[PDB]
């Protein structure tokens, strides 16, 4: 019912630009595509414009526009993402590597125009050189996880936090745990939400006619939790 939540009944196109620093290695990422919040959808085609991405798509998947969930009608005054827009909000994670290294990000989620962009600058440290982010070990997919968000009423935004399973190659399991927090751009008013969750499935495939290091990303994301 929110004006910001209406920016979304449409199909909206999506930019993202990333730029990252791991260990010293400086890379962007830019990814074009669209996302359709009614039906809890996104498609999106990543590039890394500085040549090979020195950690693997997987770990960048998360960091990679929470206001594309699919919000179900009895859960409306909960919605957070769109209630911010269209001034965006600030998203900042700690993602921490187990026996590796952390993540730090900071992004902006704002429309730009009539475009839905998400500018996000990470900075990676205390990576092993022959680990499995820098060596490149991981299994090239993304297994569903769910994310529970709770009001952070004191910053006026949301937090979160949650662990991603990746798997490695040789069979083992690459823990990376993430702690979350968004808080508006604007300073207008915006839903503080009763804690529930997200739901989340990723696709990860290749253009074999792209020769580009790059990921094709397809995603769905629910939101769940409460009864009333």
């Amino acid at each position: 019912v929110s004006k910001g939540e209406e920016l979304f009944t449409g199909v909206v196109p999506i930019l993202v630009e990333l730029d990252g620093d791991v260990n010293g290695h400086k890379f962007s990422v830019r990814g074009e595509g669209e996302g359709d919040a009614t039906n809890g959808k996104l498609t999106l085609k990543f590039i890394c414009t500085t040549g090979k991405l020195p950690v693997p798509w997987p770990t960048l998947v998360t960091t990679l526009v929470q206001c594309f969930s699919r919000y179900p009608d009895h859960m409306k005054r909960h919605d957070f993402f769109k209630s911010a827009m269209p001034e965006g909000y600030v998203q900042e994670r700690t993602i921490s590597f187990k026996d590796d290294g952390t993540y730090k990000t900071r992004a902006e989620v704002k429309f730009e125009g009539d475009t839905l962009v998400n500018r996000i600058e990470l900075k990676g440290i205390d990576f092993k050189e022959d680990g499995n982010i820098l060596g490149h070990k991981l299994e090239y997919n993304f297994n569903s996880h769910n994310v529970y968000i709770t009001a952070d009423k004191q910053k006026n935004g949301i937090k979160a936090n949650f662990k991603i399973r990746h798997n490695v190659e040789d069979g083992s399991v690459q823990l990376a745990d993430h702690y979350q927090q968004n808080t508006p751009i604007g300073d207008g008013p915006v839903l503080l939400p009763d804690n529930h969750y997200l739901s989340t499935q990723s696709v990860l495939s290749k253009d074999p006619n792209e020769k580009r290091d790059h990921m094709v990303l397809l995603e769905f994301v629910t939101a769940a939790g409460i009864t009333h």
